[PDB]
Formats: structure tokens, sequence, C-alpha cells
């Protein structure tokens, strides 16, 4: 029993973070096979980052201009590139502790495990959610650029998220590892603003059935609901609507408890309209939506990773 | 900016992890060297466990009776022996990941990261806080037993916690790395509960100015306290008494943000007995105790492990 907030086990990552270096500018890169894949503002100056020309910066660079090390080992760079809002840099040796390994763009509502590093160190893990408006809500100083989000399924590292920045609010923004941002950022210093956020609907439906897996059933009602007044009454609270894939989704959890997703949806209703009345789910006095129903089902069902 | 329960990098430890087997009983068994550490339960079926004899049961098992597997290598054992409530099984392999390490036994209000397994197979991992009763509140699943909490410093694993059981209320139990379990617990089933827990008021004057530091500073009152005026409220809350070490632990916290003790003190002082009034800090809505002045100095300063 419990339900923690719980991080993918991050040794098969430890293994692949480095420092990069350029100039005056360090932060970290992400060693994989022969290339190091880091933020692309590695070489930019504080000045340079108002409003930089990352293509220009990048012709009057030379190999020799990255210093990439990874412990007390000085790796070669001996070509570069850039994809995006990543840049590549080829080295003479290929990182023997290289994982089985993807590259991909999740989806708003997905989450995924942060491993936070500072001079190609790791400072520790926790995990996150894409958030609708294309943020995250991270723990990231200065130094921690170039850290990376990432799944494990069994052995295969699957690599979605490198960060490059902070927002108003204190939320971050970053990219895919073919240099794409999430959401609609852009790697320069001026005033940018993530867009008012939502609640991820399908996610707290599967953190209340882990309550109902926990024994926490309190706000269990009688009552069931049609999808369209749950949407109804949802979009007033700032809730995404709930589709039937959401719903094909909860299948599991709803099988595993015999509560059927309709039903649960009309407890939820309930809590939003009521509220929690000095009560909590979980520990929890606010609604959680930062696990997903595949998230629940492996921490209740034990899925593990080799 | 942001704060996030953040747990250490787990690597280290998963190099460690094997799978135990006696009889149909499986679990996890942290390999060190030549010795892998597990709970002594191990040697018992489920009948066994409402009352076992574990001197008798070990007598009548052999080294050939241990199973220990890691990955698709099985580990001869050439020795065993039983310290306290902790199993050691001597290999005729020294694991050659074992990290730099110590076996440290924390104090109430210290927090560590569990590396949740299965079948010596890292699920993941989260932090916890060694509760005032002596209980950790984890997330922990049948085929749990072995997993271990610890602490990094820079390259050495302080290994504090292996985990046995789980009491009512979802909370859970173990020992340290001597096999000595924290709090009054014994292993074998029969009706335990956990001490009433008290709230660990130094960390939640660490977290009010981990707040700070992230700019949420509405709770922060004119006002100042004694020690003595401050203890005599918090208890009303079931707060822990704050004593003058914990003062001058949280000493460098306070000089970060220019707000001395007494004077956070008197900003908790006031949310214990106004309440929050619909407001949150950092996120919570719910004063959070499990994390260090540490922790928020690492989390905050961004110290990392090689
Ligand atoms: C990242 O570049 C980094 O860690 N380092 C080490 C270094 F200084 F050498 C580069 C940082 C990480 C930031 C720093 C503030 C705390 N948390 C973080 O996530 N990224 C940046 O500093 C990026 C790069 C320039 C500006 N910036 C920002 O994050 C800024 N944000 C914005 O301008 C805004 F649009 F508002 F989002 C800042 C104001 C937070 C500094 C780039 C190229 C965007
Ligand atoms: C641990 O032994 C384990 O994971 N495994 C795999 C195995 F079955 F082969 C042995 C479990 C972990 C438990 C299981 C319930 C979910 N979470 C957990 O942490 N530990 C136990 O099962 C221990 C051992 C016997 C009984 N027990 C308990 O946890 C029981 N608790 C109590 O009796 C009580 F005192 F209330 F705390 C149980 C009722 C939760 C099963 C030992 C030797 C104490
Ligand atoms: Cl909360």
């Amino acid at each position: 029993s419990g339900f923690r907030k719980m991080a993918f086990p991050s040794g098969k990552v430890e293994g692949c973070m480095v420092q990069v270096t350029c100039g005056t500018t360090t932060l970290n890169g992400l060693w994989l096979d022969d290339v190091v894949y880091c933020p692309r503002h590695v070489i930019c100056t504080s000045e340079d980052m108002l409003n930089p020309n990352y293509e220009d910066l990048l012709i009057r660079k030379s190999n020799h201009n990255f210093l990439v090390q990874a412990g007390n080992v000085q790796l070669r760079v001996i070509g570069h590139s850039m994809q995006n809002c990543v840049l590549k840099l080829k080295v003479d040796t290929a990182n023997p502790k290289t994982p089985k390994y993807k590259f991909v763009r999740i989806q708003p509502g997905q989450t995924f495990s942060v491993l936070a590093c500072y001079n190609g160190s790791p400072s520790g893990v926790y995990q996150c959610a894409m958030r609708p408006n294309f943020t995250i809500k991270g723990s990231f100083l200065n130094g921690s650029c170039g850290s990376v989000g990432f799944n494990i399924d069994y052995d295969c590292v699957s690599f979605c998220y490198m960060h490059h920045m902070e927002l108003p609010t204190g939320v971050h923004a970053g990219t895919d590892l073919e240099g794409n941002f999430y959401g609609p950022f852009v790697d320069r210093q001026t005033a940018q603003a993530a867009g008012t956020d939502t609640t991820i609907t399908v996610n707290v439906l599967a953190w209340l059935y882990a309550a109902v897996i926990n024994g926490d059933r309190w706000f269990l009602n009688r009552f069931t609901t049609t999808l369209n007044d749950f949407n109804l009454v949802a979009m007033k609270y700032n809730y995404e609507p709930l589709t039937q894939d959401h719903v094909d989704i909860l299948g599991p959890l709803s099988a595993q408890t015999g509560i059927a997703v309709l039903d649960m949806c009309a407890s939820l209703k309930e809590l939003l309209q009521n509220g929690m009345n000095g009560r909590t789910i979980l520990g929890s006095a606010l609604l959680e939506d930062e696990f997903t129903p595949f998230d629940v089902v492996r921490q209740c069902s034990g899925v593990t990773f080799q």
C-alpha cells in the first residue's frame, strides 16, 4: 500500500551525463554513442542571450571550442551541428554506458522523470507532467540546462525532454531531443509567459482510482453521469475535456476496482462542485493531476525495469 | 526556481540489487562486496510468519537453499549468518559495482531516498522521512521487502533503511542495515500499530524558508516570538518541540533569507492558529514536514553527487 510520486530509477541516464563548456558557459550534455546533445545556447554569452543569432555564433565556433568532460575525462569533439534548438557534438569516443534508447515527443498529460544535473553531475530525480500549456513544474537552478526527462520501458530509455529555460511563475520549458520546444517558447531572453494551464482530468481520475485501491473511498457517491454532463461541469473548473480514448485508457483501473469510469466521473463532479470539506485523499488536500493511468498501474502493480 | 520532492540519483544502488529466493519466498537483497543483505523472513513460509523462530528455521537451511540472482547470473552462496533481523549471505563473487558506502542509523526527522524493487529489479525511486513514530510513508507492494533507503554524500552511499513490513494505515517499518528495527516493531505477523505521529517542526520551518526563496512570501508576518511561546503553541497542534540545535541547523537558510528563525517561528504560529485560509505554499495546501534543512539547501543550492 501507499502512493508516492515515484520517479524512474535514474542509473541508465546518469551514465550518460556530461559537462559541456563553451567559452564561459557551462551546462549539461547527454552522451549517447558518439554524440553529445545539449541546448544550443551553450554557445552564447549572457549578453548574447537577449536576442542571439545561433547559426552565426556557431559558424564562428570550431570543434576545440567545446570542452566536454565526463568525470576527469575530456572527450575530444570531432564534429558539431545544430538541430533546431539542440546542439549535437560528435565525439571521438562512444559512450560505453549508452543504454538502449529512443527519442520520444510526449503529449500533454504524460509524465516523466527528470534527472536534475549541474556541471554534468546528478543532483536528484523527480517526476513531472508535461502540462496542457507545455510547461513543466520543475526544480531547476542556473546550471541545470541540459538536464533531461525520460521514461523507462523495461530496458529502454525514452528521452522526451531537455531543459532550456524558466518562465514567470517559476515553471519550465524545454525541447524534445530533436531540439523542438514543447509549446510556443523560444530560446531567447525576452518576455514570454505560459498560457493559462488546465487540470489533466484523466490523470485526476487515475489518482482517484489509486485512492480506492489504497482504501481511501469516502468520496465515492452512489451516482453515475454521462460523459456529456461530466464534461460540462468540469469545463467550469478548468478541467480538460475527458474523451472516450481517456475512458478506454482508464479501463484497467476501472476493471480492477469494479468502479465504472462514469461512476468515478460522478464522484469527481461532486468533489469539484462541493470541494473536499476538510478531507484529504491519499494525504492530499488538493486533487492531483500528475499521475497518469499507467503511472497508477505501475505503482499499484509493481512494474519494474532491468 | 521550483521546489519538488526530489530523490537521490539511484544508479549507485541499482547496481547493488539482487533477487533472493528461499523455498517459495522471493524478495530483494543488497549485494555489497561479497555479502548479500536481506530481511531474515526470506526463510519463512506464509504459515511461519505468524510467529516464526528465525534461528530455528535458519539452522535447518544450507547455503544452497538460497538462490541469489543478479540478472541472468546466479551467485553461489558460500556462507550465511543472521544479524538481528537481517540475513547476511556470503557469496563467491564480490559485486564489481559496489559503490563507496556506509551503514547509518538515521534519526527521526531525517529524510532518505527509497529505491523500490521487485524480484531484484528497480520499480522507482522517491524520498521519505523517518517519522517521529519510526514509520515511513512509503509505497510498497508484496515483493518489495529488501528494498533499501539511502542518502548520497558526494560519492558515498549511506544505507539507512531496509524494508520489512506494512502496518495499519498503510505505513511502513523496517531496519537499519545491521537489522535493528526503527521503532518498536517486530518481524512477525501479529497486531502492531504505529504510535501516534507528530509533525517535524524543524522540517516545516525549512520548507517555509524554501517558499520564501521561491518568492512565496504571503505568510510572513511582522512579528517575532520566543522559542518558549512558540513551543507552547506548537505543542497543541501536535508539532515536535523545536530545540536550539534545530534553530542552529536552520542558520544557513535564516542567513540566506535574512529572516531570523524566531520570526519564521512567529509566522508559523500564525499559520497554525489561523490556518491557510484557502491559500497554498509552494503548490501545497497543507504544511510539509518531509524536507530537512539540508534537503532545502541541496535543492535550492544545487548540491550534486559523483
Ligand atoms: C540554463 O541556460 C542554465 O542552467 N545555464 C547555466 C548557464 F548559465 F551557463 C546556462 C538556464 C536555466 C534557468 C536559469 C534560471 C533558473 N532556472 C532555469 O531553468 N536557462 C536560461 O537561463 C535561459 C536561456 C536564456 C534565458 N533563459 C531563461 O531561462 C530566462 N527566461 C526567460 O527569458 C523567459 F522567457 F522568461 F522565460 C531567465 C529570465 C529565467 C534567465 C535562454 C537562451 C532562454
Ligand atoms: C515483504 O515480506 C515482501 O515483500 N515479501 C515478498 C514475499 F511475499 F515473499 C515477502 C512484505 C511487504 C509487505 C506486504 C504487504 C504490502 N506491503 C508490504 O510492505 N512484508 C511482509 O509481508 C511482512 C512480513 C510478515 C508480515 N508482514 C507484514 O507486512 C504484515 N504486517 C503486519 O503483520 C503488521 F504487524 F500489521 F504490521 C502484513 C499484514 C502487511 C502482511 C513479516 C515477517 C512481518
Ligand atoms: Cl496538498
